[PDB]
DNA sequence: TAGGGTTAGGG
């Protein structure tokens, strides 16, 4: 079977009416769900407005994905891979990016080793290897731009990722900003 | 819109 963390989808945004029940009820029609709840404050019971799904398939989950815009109980939510306890830890872990940064390619490698490897999770926008400003010379790593936030996400939630016949690391895209703010 | 009494012992 598939890991419970790549079963399940966070689903923000949901109305402060959105029960275990009404989450189901909507939620269900993509695929059979092995839990659902919504997310409440331990001592008011209020809802915190966000929930979690799980279904018995990666696929059923990725039919879920397909199906945005969802409204659930009359308001428009966001439905996220969810980012494991652990991963949650990482700064901006949580943000809604279209871009990635990829870690730790050989210096031989060319825009068709990350299309080959990650066009399968999504449109590419724009792919760009980075350079030292001066020298030309190649500094390791890369840009992918995708159309769909999900995209990114379906990569990041994943450990290992092949480009150029070697894994590389990957993770979220931070603006220069936030890697300051980061540190 | 980031988790439900769900994260370092005791040899």
């Amino acid at each position: 079977k598939e890991p419970e963390q790549l079963r399940k989808l966070f689903i923000g945004g949901l109305s402060f009416e959105t029960t275990d029940e009404s989450l189901r009820s909507h939620f269900e029609q993509w695929g059979t769900l092995t839990d659902c709840v919504v997310m409440r404050d331990p001592n008011t019971k209020r809802s915190r407005g966000f929930g979690f799904v799980t279904y018995a398939t990666v696929e059923e989950v990725d039919a879920a994905m397909n199906a945005r815009p969802h409204k659930v109980d009359g308001r428009v939510v966001e439905p996220k891979r969810a980012v494991s306890r652990e991963d949650s830890q990482r700064p901006g872990a949580h943000l809604t990016v279209k871009k990635i940064f990829v870690g730790g390619i050989k210096e031989d490698t060319e825009e068709h080793h990350l299309r080959d490897y990650f066009e399968q999770y999504g449109k590419i926008e724009v792919i760009e290897i980075m350079t030292d400003r001066g020298s030309g010379k190649k500094r390791g790593f890369a840009f992918v731009t995708f159309d769909d936030h999900d995209s990114v996400d379906k990569i990041v939630i994943q450990k290992y990722h092949t480009v150029n016949g070697h894994n590389c690391e990957v993770r979220k895209a931070l603006s220069k900003q936030e890697m300051a703010s980061a540190s």
